């Protein structure tokens, strides 16, 4: 849901961005 600020974070949030895909 709220598909908007998930491309935000994508750019705001690069310590989430790692963290999940794991291969930062």
């Amino acid at each position: 849901f709220l598909p908007i600020l998930a491309s935000l974070a994508a750019k705001f949030g690069p310590k989430l961005f790692a963290l999940v895909t794991k291969k930062a």
